This record gives structure tokens, sequence and C-alpha cells, in this order.
């Protein structure tokens, strides 16, 4: 086996219909940890990919102990890279930022917190959260070799935690690459 620099847990959540805006993740549970990359397989090819999940589930992947959550004290002063793509078109996406996550393939890595796919109405997002977006070097780094990865060409956005959480206007991007 081939063992991983980090170990890694899947996190999931579907809401199942319910809103989103009321008591927010309290059914988020982890569902798999992983420390090689036969076991990621393994749990990759066993598991629901972004396409088939329904509207408002989330599938989360995280290092190490860190939780899926703004709150958590790992990311209290992070921020997340943001891609927005059609119904049913981020399976690809979404793989590739696994495995360049687990994979340690980005300058800063120490930044990288994990990744998240969102699945909504008419859109899906992948994102990938970092830990401090006061750093704009090293966060403009992650998200042009993050692009990189993906071979995304389309200018993402980088939406810092404290902004995320305003729940009164719609986050504005700290940066853009
Ligand atoms: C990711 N996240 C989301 N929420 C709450 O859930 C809401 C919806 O978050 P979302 O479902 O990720 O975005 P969306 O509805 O545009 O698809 C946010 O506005 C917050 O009210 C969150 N609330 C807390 N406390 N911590 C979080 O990490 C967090």
């Amino acid at each position: 086996a081939h063992p991983l620099e980090n170990a890694w847990t899947f996190w999931f959540d579907n809401p199942q219909g319910k809103s989103r805006q009321v008591a927010w993740g309290s059914t988020i549970h982890p569902i798999h940890t992983f420390s090689t990359v036969e076991d990621f397989w393994g749990l990759y090819n066993n598991i629901h990919n972004p396409s088939k999940l329904n509207v408002g589930a989330d599938f989360h992947c995280f290092k190490n102990k860190i939780e899926p959550k703004w709150e958590d004290p790992i990311s209290a002063n992070g921020g997340k890279w943001t891609i927005s793509c059609g119904r049913g078109k981020s399976d690809t996406f979404w793989l590739h930022t696994l495995l360049a996550m687990i994979g340690e393939q980005f300058d800063f890595g120490d930044e990288i917190c994990g990744a998240v796919v969102s699945v909504r109405q008419k859109q899906e997002r992948v994102a990938i959260w970092t830990k401090n977006a006061a750093n704009e070097a090293a966060q403009i780094s992650i998200g042009k070799q993050w692009k990189e990865f993906l071979d995304y060409k389309d200018s993402i956005g980088f939406i810092v935690h404290e902004d995320a959480k305003r729940s009164d206007k719609g986050p504005k991007n700290r940066y853009t690459v």
C-alpha cells in the first residue's frame, strides 16, 4: 500500500429537503478515514459521486481532524476557492481536487484544510478550504495551482469565511485567480 502524508476523512450531509438556514449541519457526519492511495480508491469507488447527489447535499474531504465548519479553530481565519458548474458536471473536478489534495501537490500545502463539493438546484460547486486568508501570496498560489490541476480556465474567487458568515448579504470575493 502507498501511504499518504496526511490522513483524510470523508464527510457527508444530506438535508433531505430540509432548509439549510435552520440548525445548519446538525446532521453533518464523518463517513470514512483513509491514509493510503489504495484505501482512498476503495472508498471513492463505493461512494456516491457528486452527480448522484440530491439537491442540498454536501460531500466533504478534510485533512486529519479538521471538520467542515467555519467555526473550526483551524479554519478560524481561513477562506475558500470556488468553482461553479452545471448539474452533474463536477465529478471530474471533484476527483482531481481530491487527488491533488491527498497528493500534497500544493506549494503552500499547510494551508489546505480540505475540499467540499456542493450540489444545488441549478448548479454544483467544488470548493477548497484554506487556513490563512490574510496570506494573499499563498492563497493566490493555491488558487492558480488548483485551476492548473483541474485544467480550469475560468476566473475563480476566494471568499473569506468571516464574510461568508454574513447572513445579511452575499460575500464579496477577496481575491481572484
Ligand atoms: C458552510 N456553512 C453554512 N452554514 C449555514 O448554512 C447556510 C447555507 O450554506 P450553503 O448551503 O453552503 O450555501 P447555499 O445555501 O447558498 O447553497 C449559510 O448561509 C449558513 O447560514 C454554516 N453555518 C455555520 N455555523 N458553519 C458553517 O460552516 C456553515
